[PDB]
């Protein structure tokens, strides 16, 4: 018995047919024409020949990308928050514009952390293909997700740390287990949950506007501090559906010093993030050819239970980027009645979130994009200035 993902002709496919072969429908995607199915191993040739079946992919593994670093009854500002020039922005916005949410697909959250809890707008889990809103399912069993969320969104108060966007609503989408391992099927159901939001229903309404749409509860940002080595059609499809809904996608480069990013970081519609240290040196583990980079060594942030921890990885850089896009779109929307388009890796203008990230980044190492830093270290305050000006 294996779990498999079947891409399909919606108008020629009958889901009950898998049952006649020892099969079970786990989840049917609403936004992509695919089904998550458990079948017998010997039954895979049968499934391929069934009506409406276009492709059968196997279910791969993605992993967490942050680990223990090297390395006060008060609030510390982590260095990395200062590196990306977040504090100065907070008098124009802290991200608490009501139509903006950042989705973080990870290991879950310590949902009642004193320094987090006022920003957890939704706490979900898609572990094992089962979407669960129960609090023992959505709870962080590892620590990692709690850490990445505190980096985007830790409350500005007199305890703990402070996030890049310390007023932003966060959706915590548990797609990784207690060991920070997750499967590609749970992770694509994660992206879809982040596009459907709480009420369960992409658009909603009309319209056909999803992200930045004040009647939707779709996220405007999907954050992935995770990576895998497989390239699967259905996962990249899902990626495309988020991008198409006008959602910015951000993912860790990978921690193997490999010559390129992991998946989904490597897709053209995702922002790959590499990791710098506090001396502006690229992390040695950082996978290359990222889109931008951000702090990712000796990162202090929230951690269960109701506590704090220092980690490193491109998993840590990633949420600094996600915070910066939250501040861009919250600022942009607070001034206009709308959000910027996502844009592309080749954008060098004001008119796109990605082009904004590109042109306002602190350009390190060789002039221009390079394989260590991408376009550079990302700066909230120049970015937002470019957003609004
Ligand atoms: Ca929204
Ligand atoms: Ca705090
Ligand atoms: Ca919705
Ligand atoms: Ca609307
Ligand atoms: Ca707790
Ligand atoms: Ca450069």
């Amino acid at each position: 018995t294996i779990r498999v993902i079947v891409s399909v002709d919606k108008a020629k496919f009958n889901p009950h047919e898998v049952l006649g072969i020892g099969g079970h429908i786990v989840y049917q995607f609403k936004l992509i024409p695919a089904v998550v199915v458990d079948v017998p191993a010997n039954a895979v040739g049968k499934l391929k020949k069934m009506p409406g079946v276009e492709k059968v992919e196997f279910d791969h593994q993605a992993v967490l990308l942050g680990k223990p670093s090297w390395l006060q009854p008060a609030q510390t500002i982590p260095w990395g928050i200062e590196r990306v020039k977040a504090p100065s922005v907070w008098s124009i916005t802290d991200g608490s514009v009501s139509v903006i949410q950042v989705a973080v697909l990870d290991t879950g959250v310590d949902y009642d952390h004193p320094d987090l809890a006022a920003n957890i707008a939704w706490c979900v889990s898609t572990l094992r293909g089962k979407v669960s809103t129960k609090l023992r399912d959505c709870a962080d069993q590892n620590g990692h997700g709690t850490h990445v969320i505190g980096t985007i969104a830790a409350l500005n108060n007199d305890i703990g740390v402070v996030g890049v966007a310390p007023g932003v609503q966060i959706y915590s989408v548990r797609v990784l287990d207690a060991r920070g391992s997750g499967s590609y099927s749970d992770i694509a159901i994660g992206i879809e949950q982040a596009i459907l939001g709480p009420d369960g229903v992409a658009d909603k309404d009309g319209d056909g506007i999803i992200a930045g749409d004040p009647d939707a509860d779709a996220a405007e940002v999907i954050s992935m501090s995770l990576g895998g080595p497989a390239d699967d059609s259905y996962l990249y499809d899902m990626i495309i559906q988020a991008y198409n809904a006008g959602i910015v996608i951000v993912a860790a480069s990978g921690n193997e010093g490999a010559p390129s990013p992991s998946y989904p970081a490597a897709y053209p519609e995702v922002i790959a993030v590499g990791a710098i240290d506090s001396n502006d040196n690229i992390a040695s583990f950082s996978n290359r050819q990222p889109e931008v980079s951000a702090p990712g060594v000796d990162i202090l942030s929230t951690y269960p239970d109701d506590s704090y921890e220092t980690l490193m990885g491109t998993a840590m850089a990633t949420p600094h980027v996600s915070g910066v896009v939250a501040l861009i779109q919250a600022a942009y929307y607070q001034k206009y009645g709308k959000i910027l388009p996502v844009g592309t890796f080749d954008d060098i203008s004001k008119n796109t979130v990605r082009g904004i990230l590109h042109i306002t980044a602190d350009d390190l190492g060789p002039t221009g994009w390079d394989a260590d830093y991408g376009y550079g270290v990302v700066r909230a305050a120049l970015a937002v200035q470019a957003a609004l000006g």
